[PDB]
């Protein structure tokens, strides 16, 4: 008797497929043409990558839990999720610190050296959502039954909670990184960038706090209702940051 | 005298003893001579101010729940502690970014009279200080019951998260700041930077992680030996940013 899915999984089901659709679109635009090979364009690539692993894995997710149920595999994907979405988080922090040096090395007159940082920035960011995503799998998990598990069934509390303190203090980062770019150009670009934070934050803070003030025993409506802002910013993701610039709609244009 | 203090609160008691001494003798120093005016100094003298009333407060608490028992003003100065600390890491932020802004505008070709910015970065972390530690003085009072009181008794479980939450955000902050001054500086006095920050990171992360990862039933001993690294860190502050300076040094041998 496989459980008969719910209205809110077939809306992240839903919402997965739309990510992924969005992103394949995406990481098809950026390798299709062998233009886009700039430091600059990878990292967009290495989010669009991301987003839509995690998407798939949304997708995969419900299949395998609903249609065609196994044990050892939906362990295998939530883990999948975790790493897609650390990926994403990481990639996002890459392109911030490489946009913030790039205003910085042209108003400063400096040559600007990115072959290099930016392969060792990827690096640490997939590195990040490896090692952050294969702790489900072997190290830290609560299938054992005795290991205080969190709201999130296959994850850990203290898996989570990790997780919760990485997210702010990249959020910390993040928002000095906001505050600065702020400052070298001093108007409406800032209240942009400023709607840009805005929308990242309205999305990802809700989970990750409620990955605190949460119980094993909370209601699962919750899970869902704070997990579905960070698909909603996985979705959008992509608009802001790859479907605006000039080159991308260009090709799309042709 | 009813109580009977263990061999646990007494070097609580010393050590709030030391950092009392320590903080009153820099305080005395920045205001006894009319010179320091600057907001440089400003900022040392505030985070003196708050590591001494920090210290006074831990001589307090010892005072008033092992030999004058009061249950009204013990739970004051444990607002008041936890008042100064908010204070002491506002402090520590407002040093450090109006370091990096020092930095910055002696490494380039612009001034301004920064006379008017120290004072709302005073202004905000003497007035986050006090929001942050009039919650114990208010609805967010565990001693009521039904509230699931946090690792300490007084204090409940989700002002401990929102203060976890809130020194994660500033702990990224200050980790992208020690970052740039790495950057913008660059060799051996850069590792003294990283004693610096190694100074505040080794003392404040196991009580703001153990008030993520701890439970109400958790021992008590837990408590004191994370809080501990926390009396040590107010305690070595003044002898890096207030011992170091070479006109209170001046002073101190006259
Ligand atoms: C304690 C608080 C003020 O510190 C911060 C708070 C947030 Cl939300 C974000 C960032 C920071 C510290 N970064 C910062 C602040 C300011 C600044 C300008 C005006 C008034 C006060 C502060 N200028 C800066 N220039 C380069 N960094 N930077
Ligand atoms: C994801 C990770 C790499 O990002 C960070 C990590 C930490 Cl612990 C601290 C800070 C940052 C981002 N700030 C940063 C990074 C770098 C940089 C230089 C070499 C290799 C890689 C990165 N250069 C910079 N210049 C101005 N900020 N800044
Ligand atoms: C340099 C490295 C930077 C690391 C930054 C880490 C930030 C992580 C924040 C947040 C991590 C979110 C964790 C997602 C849990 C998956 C839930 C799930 O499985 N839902 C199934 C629905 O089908
Ligand atoms: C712009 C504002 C910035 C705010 C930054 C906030 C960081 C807070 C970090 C850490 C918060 C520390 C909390 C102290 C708890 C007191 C424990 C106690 O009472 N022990 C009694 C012993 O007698
Ligand atoms: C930033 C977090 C770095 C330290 C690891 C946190 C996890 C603590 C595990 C505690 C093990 C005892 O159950
Ligand atoms: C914009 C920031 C909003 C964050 C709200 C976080 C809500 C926390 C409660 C989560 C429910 C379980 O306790
Ligand atoms: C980072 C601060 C964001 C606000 C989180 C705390 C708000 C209080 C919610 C408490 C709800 C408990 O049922
Ligand atoms: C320098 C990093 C030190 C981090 C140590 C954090 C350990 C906290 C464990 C608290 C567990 C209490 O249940
Ligand atoms: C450990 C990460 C840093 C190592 C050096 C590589 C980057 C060169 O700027
Ligand atoms: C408290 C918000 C501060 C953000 C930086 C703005 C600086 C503009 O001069
Ligand atoms: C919102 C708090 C800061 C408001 C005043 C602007 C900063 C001073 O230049
Ligand atoms: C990679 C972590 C260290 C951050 C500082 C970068 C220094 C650049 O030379």
């Amino acid at each position: 008797p496989l459980p008969s899915p719910k209205a809110w999984d077939v809306v992240l089901c839903i919402s997965g497929t739309l990510v992924s659709c969005e992103n394949a679109l995406v990481v098809a635009i950026i390798v299709g043409t062998p233009a886009f090979r700039a430091p600059m364009f990878l990292l967009v690539g290495s989010l669009a990558v991301a987003d839509l692993l995690a998407g798939l894995g949304l997708v995969l997710h419900f299949a395998a839990v609903f249609c065609i149920g196994s044990a050892e595999m939906s362990l295998v994907l939530v883990g999948v999720l975790a790493m897609a979405f650390t990926a994403s988080i990481g990639s996002l922090l890459a392109i911030t610190v490489d946009r913030y040096l790039s205003l910085y090395n042209a108003l400063t007159y400096y040559s600007e050296t990115t072959v290099t940082r930016t392969y060792v920035m990827l690096a640490l960011v997939w590195g990040g959502a490896l090692g952050l995503g294969l702790l489900p799998v072997l190290a830290w998990n609560c299938l054992d039954g005795l290991t205080t598990c969190g709201v999130v069934y296959p994850l850990s509390k203290n898996h989570l909670v990790v997780l919760a303190i990485a997210f702010f203090m990249v959020f910390g980062i993040m928002l000095q990184l906001y505050a600065q770019i702020c400052r070298i150009v001093c108007r409406k670009g800032i209240a942009t960038l400023a709607v840009v934070l805005g929308a990242f934050a309205a999305c990802w803070l809700p989970f990750t706090v409620y990955c605190l003030l949460g119980d094993a025993h909370s209601p699962p409506l919750y899970t869902y209702l704070t997990l579905l802002p960070a698909t909603y910013n996985s979705m959008i993701n992509p608009i802001i940051y790859a479907f605006r610039n000039q080159d991308v709609q260009k090709v799309l244009w042709a």
